[PDB]
RNA sequence: AUUAAGACAUUCGUGAGUGAUUUAUUUCCAUGAAGUGGCGU
């Protein structure tokens, strides 16, 4: 058809840099570029290249000649704006006890940089 | 003193009346605010 629909389940936090933002979400600008990736790589079984003159076929690209990029729109929306926020920090703090409700912390993570919030 | 003399092709008259430089045309396409810990062996 002309519109697909899809419900993600998130399983991780997402490390957000527009965190201020109350709608803030997965941006398209990464999820179109890797999809497009994945997709031509896909149906070139592979080789990108034979995925790319495969969607040069079927005029399936935007850019004939120029970029990877595929003819569609992304759109990531919010259903409902509950937060869950989290802190990250690849040191074991004391964690205190005076926090809104939504407020966690991982501790020992891969995620190092930040430190300095401790 | 002679088939002669006399006589403005002149008067009046607005190059004017009606008339959108307008119909149509996306300042767009591309792109991960992201990479990384280390000593305390």
């Amino acid at each position: 058809m002309n519109q697909l629909t899809a419900i993600l389940k998130q399983h991780t936090p997402m490390i957000h840099f527009q965190h201020n933002e109350s709608g803030a979400t997965l941006r398209a600008s990464e999820v179109k570029p890797l999809l497009d990736k994945f997709i031509l790589t896909k149906l070139g079984n592979g080789d990108i290249r034979e995925g790319r003159l495969y969607a040069k076929k079927n005029n399936w690209l935007i850019d004939n000649e120029k970029n990877y990029a595929l003819n569609y729109k992304l759109s990531i929306s919010l259903q409902k704006k509950s937060r869950l926020e989290y802190l990250i920090t690849s040191s074991t703090f004391p964690l205190p006890t005076e926090r809104p409700s939504n407020f966690f912390t991982i501790q020992n993570s891969p995620y190092f940089a930040q430190e300095k919030c401790v």
